């Protein structure tokens, strides 16, 4: 048995709702309390015991926590630990975001080890993700290259001046938005992907006629998107092959003819 | 340019005062009077010429008019015509009181068409909507799945046996309050919310730690969530753009970083 295995056996269908099977929970943490970050939301799975993997989620150039902050319920729900910050300012650039990125989950640290708060005990600190959004997802890929032992990584719509991740071996599936005239995919998301190294786990999942803003909060494919965020987050941080199917079987090669899905690339199987 | 536009143009200060800019009185309707519900009482401004868009305003299970009838001097004095009831039993089942927000509203046209009557020429027809809490808010959705003219839809902390409301096309705010034992938000209001089209306007404005009182008469934050109820009818019963950035804009932006709000969802801009 997989001792981090949580929830009920994947279908489509439950993978594809708005929300997992677990009831969750939303603390604020306050600019008081923020360490090295603004301030930010903690989404916590609720009448499920833990630990849990943690993921934090950072938004993009001019942004705030609301471009980005689906991510919470949708995997706090799927048991995660998810927490969505705001940036010192919303002018930072990928590498201060990525820098805000590790200064969350290590903050998380910090209160899964007090007893007086509401997350107290729900961090396993060896199991930690990044996402992010455009500059978000700069710093998302530069965290993963700086931040070896992070289990997972999710940029979205991601924007960097230097396309070079050659050297990252955090597993990370970048979701792309094939319309962007932002980040425009053949000077950011392509090439990120490309640069990966052969032994990384990798995929690239490219929305049909996406805008800069298609995995955002709000998104007309969020069934789609959020099923490969979560199984992504299962398969990486949990190590669920439960939801390997998902990203690499028959269920994940009938999502191809979907033409909401332009694009999909990986180096399956995983 | 719009003939629908009321009073001064909005201002935090105004949109958080107990009431707005004004004066209004009020009208009992008796249980002899009332038409397809118990009774009710109107409230309707009178320093301004209208007409108005109108409102009905229905309680839960077992509850009165005292639960809900904040929302009838915070919306009068904003200029709307505003009628809390009663229902005909106290324990009317959701589509009951569905179908007695109608009755209310339609006996406010028919009071607007009655010479002797004080709200006599106050209702415009054409401008309609609902708002109800828990079993109220659960026929709240009801009304506007079966009444597409409805020009707005407020539930507030809504209780309801079924959660597919995806045939809703009438803008909804859904107020939802994070601690709720009676109608828990992950069984009620946010699936209710996670069923709308991604082509209705919507909102979602969770209470930090809000029991299921937290948007009853004389809640602990009735100047936020009143904000957000003025602002959700005047944006879509009134088409008044200018309540679009207290909804979407920057002022919107600074109340997402109040400890009071846990969760807002929205698709912005409407």
């Amino acid at each position: 048995m997989n001792p981090f295995e949580k929830g009920p056996d994947p279908t489509k269908t439950m993978l594809e709702a708005s929300t997992g099977p677990f009831t969750y929970t939303t603390t604020t943490v306050s600019s008081t309390t923020a360490s090295g970050y603004r301030q930010g939301t903690i989404y916590h799975p609720t009448n499920v015991t833990g630990p849990f993997a943690a993921v934090a989620v950072v938004p993009g150039y001019l942004a705030s926590q609301s471009s980005i902050n689906w991510w919470g319920p949708r995997l706090a729900s799927h048991g995660f630990v998810v927490i969505t910050i705001d940036t010192n300012s919303t002018s930072d650039q990928p590498p201060s975001r990525a820098t805000q990125l590790m200064a969350a989950l290590n903050q998380l640290k910090t209160f899964s080890n007090t007893s007086s708060h509401p997350i107290y005990r729900k961090v396993d600190p060896n199991r930690l993700g990044v996402m992010g959004w455009s500059m978000g997802g700069g710093g998302t890929l530069i965290a993963a290259r700086d931040n070896p032992t992070l289990k997972a990584a999710i940029p979205f719509a991601p924007w960097n001046s230097s396309t070079n991740f050659s050297t990252v071996s955090v597993p990370t599936l970048i979701i792309a938005c094939e319309s962007d005239s932002t980040a425009p995919v053949n000077s950011h998301a392509s090439p990120f992907y490309n640069s990966l190294p052969s032994t990384t786990k990798k995929a690239y999942l490219e929305m049909n006629n996406g805008s800069h803003s298609c995995a955002n909060s709000g998104n007309s494919n969020a069934g789609l998107i959020g099923k490969y965020g979560v199984s992504w987050m299962k398969r990486f941080m949990d190590n669920d092959t439960r939801f390997s199917p998902y990203l690499c079987g028959a269920p994940h090669q009938a999502d191809l003819s979907l033409t909401a899905i332009d694009e999909y690339r990986e180096n399956c199987p995983y």
